[PDB]
């Protein structure tokens, strides 16, 4: 029954926003999530 939960394999959610992007854009130094959550202290 749950819907829009987590992202499929090979993708990750920006956080509390409904959206998923490939690891390629993860900490890639590019604005995409909008809230800059993926670029938040990437380490
Ligand atoms: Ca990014």
């Amino acid at each position: 029954g749950s819907q829009d939960v987590k992202c499929s394999l090979g993708y990750f959610p920006c956080g509390n926003i409904t959206k998923c992007l490939p690891q390629l854009l993860h900490c890639n130094g590019v604005d995409d999530c909008g809230n800059q959550a993926d670029e938040d202290n990437c380490g």
